């Protein structure tokens, strides 16, 4: 009959996505984390550091978090197949530890009662969808776990659709600066599978592999084998910047870049790709709920066939927003 | 024959105490550490962002960290029961894993073949030593295992032993403003046993309950009920400063405290408490090795027996080489 | 008939003063600033880092600042002698450049048409108020200029009052470990007034003189000659907490602190003073109106008649709305 | 007979030619800086919160700062042409001010006795260079005035060279992240002409203008018309890092790139272009004496002719470095 959703980790993404489905109207039955119990569950989604008190009531009884007097189950489990999800009617699931990535981990969300998944990161296998892109690829009737990608290549993705419609991009390289996350590290610490990752996230710009521009031309089969890209991790706590060098098939004047991003905006992409000409800088940008906001003043074209634009994103909050947004898609198809 | 060195935890403190043992001359024979193997030991070890490139030559080989040459055994053993100490030759330990902190649990390393622990932070039941203030209490024959107790009670112990035995503590308060740490975290997560701590540690000033400015009054059994603290964490990655207000038996005009704390540096307290004139900030005092540098300037009096003192301490680097100096006077008591 | 404001110096106290008097319903008409024209002055209020972009509309025309409708004259003379306060009909002047402190430095408002002038800092001659504490000793026969003190004096303020006139302050010593401001350094540069304050503001813990406490003493005559301290400076871009180590009269258990705090911020001091319980951080009072709120969590007690009481303020915001809150007090009282 | 320097600006720049020219071995006579006066200047100069304390002696007497026992005149004039330059014999000058970039602007300290001048900032019309790129265009008969680029020019060049000779640059983009300075704020503040520099530059990435890149086609004319590019300045104190995205003539697989410039850095441009296959980070190149070092594990290609590499530098240490060998160059040359 209805929309419903369940949130396993409840993290920045999970409390950051409940946030979104209270602003959007959209049910959430109950959160799975198994270090945060109701109690703490009332503290960390009242108060956040980055996006300000929670703008309503929150509260724990029953074992149950109450948020704006809707009643929340809260359970406690450390894997997908232990969460009673049976016990809500079937939720919709998002999927948002980081760990449980593959179709095989998620899978076990569904047999635990859940009827979809959407995991809140690339996936090696699940299939991939970036709202504005290529929504329309999904199908309700063969497909159960879904992947909305990263923020990054939420960010790039809906650009690049536009400029390559409009201009044809032949190549391009793509370099986001981004705000550090909680796989980081407060003083330099142990990351073994990544050991730059491990070095103090405040103090230092951080390279980093990302497969965000690569994963642009899964969603945009046409560009496959034409993007690619990396990332700097910088001490600011949200909002990031995607930075893309192309080269483009037919002249394009700042100008008619300009106008295309505009048109987009305005137009098919609204709400997801936006566009400014102010003088912006990241914070302008926290709690923005775009996907991508094109920044005009600050790229730079050396010519007419090979420029560098740029495009923020709220890497935090508008990814949330997406993973609302796609849930409701996805139920809209479902009928 | 010598002082031999085992470190458990190869993290802040474990890796500091390795650069202050090798500047001082004591033999390190093995490290431990499930989390990093030797080649990446060899990583952590020669960058670290606060500290600086190590200084000289760092390299692995035959499953063996080789620092200037000096060849380390690698360990990488969960529990210190498990570290193999007796195929190292009974070395003395340094436990800087932060999870291993009792008599009981420290002792396992005994009977994997240490001869003493060290413990490298505040124990609830291990004797409890500061160097400059009461390191005689150690008894060889008795003690096999005792704490350094924390970076905040050696930098307040030393200065409240001076103006103690000099003018009288009646009753003291302690805050320390002090550095973020690994404990923390880079954005808001769960911090269970401690809410305030799970808070985005670059984002905040962080309140904190600490134990140090009581632990003051164990090493200074006259100031029993005399003394207690609490902390704020604020976003610098190193270096953390003690605020103490105390009310004075004696009259304590501020030039004769200035007198009383420059005469300990110079003589008893030399290289333990440093004082300063200068106008300085915390950057200032990256790499010190003191215990406690008192900030003349900084200090407020209200009146002769009513004040307000000031004393700086690199809470990596000094504290590291007061667990050197601990073993090393251990090692001469031992003999 | 109605009370006009117009404001001098448009920087964080100036703009966020603006914030307030739009959120209160004070009528703005001028506004003067010689390093922001009209065009700019939009950009600098519509965004902000801190407190996020402005809820309403802003747009410039005519030589106006335009705000939600309401058009405000923009003048751009550098001393307060040539500003043609007289055009807009004798307004009652917030004077917050930073560098007009005294009465006689002031006076050249009233000259140049003000009715009144309020110093938005500690001033060394002009009676200085705090809402809720001493605004009641405002009188307008003699008073056509005042300061409504520093951000810290009306943290400190508020609380000292409540402690001193419930258990009786028999000495006490403050710190405020406070967030950087534009008077401070992006890197080491020249602060020839005082040395540290030129060091990188990002980098350091900073200690710095403030006359804030003694000022308490000014706004609360009982108290002279009972309270003085001093201030730390941190890498957070606003908030600050007080810090207040005193020695009461009357025996002051912690539970009989919280019900006197409770019960002010209830009455008497209610919208001036807040009590909290909860776990919270610098960040959870982004925006918060409180001159003062109570950290009950935080503090600690040595003993019945020695206790350390911590009290937050966003020294950006809620300073801003107290200026605002002085200006419609003494216009009510000037009638 | 002999190199004699003085130094126009005591800033970031200013001080840390001065620590070069100590580490060098070149003879400063004098230093000027209105701002600044010789006790001051000693505070200034000792302590530094990047770069820690000054490793030697530091003082001042009869009007001179002396370090390391060399005394130093200090002048304390706020306009080249009143500088007494001829009162210590036709030094050799470091216009390091900021706000005297011109030929015109800077030729007064000539007039003023000074021997040379040179810029440590990109100019309009003084001749701009790159040590180890082209600083064999200097003209000794006819520049009596130059520039030494820029920081981020200085990183981009180098590379840029070694790249083109071997490979053929088509066209290229560059960004740099790069470290805040001191012409940034620590809260929103006024920057009429450039509106991004003036927001909080602690809280945010800032995109700014450059002409660095198109400077690299001043220094190696052969790029003309095929580069340019703009920055990100983001939250840290120091070191930034060059992103060049290239097109490439001649087939440029990655393992080419890493010998080509590994050549380089071992020969022609040894001491000024490094390499590493290291996994480094911001703060492992705090001090470094290069003016680029290639990060070869960072970078990343599309294919064999379009790729994105990566190079660090210490804007503030390696820049004033080359600041130096510049005017040793200079120095050999005009013999
Ligand atoms: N933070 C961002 O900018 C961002 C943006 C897009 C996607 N993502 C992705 O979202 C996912 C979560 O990222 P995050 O930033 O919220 O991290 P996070 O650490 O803040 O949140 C993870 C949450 O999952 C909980 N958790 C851990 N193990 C669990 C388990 N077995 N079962 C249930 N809960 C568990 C944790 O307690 C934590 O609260 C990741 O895959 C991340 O890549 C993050
Ligand atoms: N950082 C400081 O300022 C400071 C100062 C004084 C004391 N201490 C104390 O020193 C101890 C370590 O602190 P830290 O800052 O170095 O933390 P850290 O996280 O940087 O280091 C901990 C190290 O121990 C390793 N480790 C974890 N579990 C282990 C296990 N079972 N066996 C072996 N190694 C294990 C980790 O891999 C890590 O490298 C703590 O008790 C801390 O309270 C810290
Ligand atoms: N920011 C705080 O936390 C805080 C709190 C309370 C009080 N104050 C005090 O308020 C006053 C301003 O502080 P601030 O933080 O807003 O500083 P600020 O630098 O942000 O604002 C100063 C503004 O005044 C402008 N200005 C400079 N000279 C001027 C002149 N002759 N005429 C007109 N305008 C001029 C500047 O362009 C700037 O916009 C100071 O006295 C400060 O001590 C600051
Ligand atoms: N910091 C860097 O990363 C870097 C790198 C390369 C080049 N530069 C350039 O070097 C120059 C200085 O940069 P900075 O970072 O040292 O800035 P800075 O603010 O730290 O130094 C400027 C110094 O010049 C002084 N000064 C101001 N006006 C003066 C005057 N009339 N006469 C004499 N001294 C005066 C100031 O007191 C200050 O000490 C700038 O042109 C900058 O673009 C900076």
């Amino acid at each position: 009959r209805e929309l419903t959703v369940g949130i396993n980790g409840f993290g920045r993404i999970g409390r950051l996505v409940l946030r979104a489905c209270m602003e959007k109207g959209v049910k959430v039955v109950a959160v799975n984390d198994p270090f945060i119990d109701p109690e703490y569950m009332v503290y960390m989604f009242k108060y956040d550091s980055t996006h300000g008190r929670y703008k309503g009531s929150v509260e724990f009884r029953n074992g149950q978090l109450v948020v704006d007097n809707h009643e929340i189950s809260v359970y406690q489990c450390k894997e997908p197949k232990q969460i009673p999800w049976r016990a809500v009617g079937s939720p919709y699931v998002v999927e948002s530890t980081g760990v449980y990535l593959s179709i095989q981990a998620a899978s076990d969300h569904i047999s635990a009662g859940a009827q979809r998944v959407v995991i809140s990161a690339p996936s090696p296998d699940a299939p991939m969808f970036v709202m504005g892109v290529n929504e329309n690829d999904y199908n309700p009737g063969s497909m159960n776990i879904v992947s909305n990608a990263s923020c990054t290549t939420n960010c790039l993705a809906p650009l690049a659709k536009v400029i390559h419609e409009r201009f044809g991009i032949v190549e391009g390289l793509m370099t986001t600066v981004h705000s550090y996350t909680a796989t980081q590290k407060t003083v330099d610490g142990p990351s073994r599978k990544a050991w730059r990752d491990g070095r103090g996230a405040h103090q230092n710009i951080i390279p980093a592999s990302t497969g965000a521009a690569k994963a642009v031309t899964k969603v945009i089969p046409e560009l496959k084998g034409k993007l690619t890209g990396m990332a700097f991790r910088v001490p600011t706590p949200d909002v990031s910047v995607v930075d893309l060098t192309c080269r483009l098939a037919q002249p394009a004047p700042y100008s008619a870049i300009k106008e295309a991003v505009k048109a987009a905006a305005k137009g098919p992409m609204a709400g997801i790709l936006a566009y400014t000409e102010d003088e912006v800088v990241s914070t302008d940008f926290l709690g923005d709920t775009h996907s991508s906001i094109f920044d005009a003043k600050a790229g730079i074209a050396l010519n007419d066939n090979f420029v560098k634009l740029i495009s923020w994103y709220d890497n935090e909050y508008g990814y949330s927003h997406r993973v609302v947004d796609l849930l409701r898609y996805m139920f809209s198809r479902d009928k």
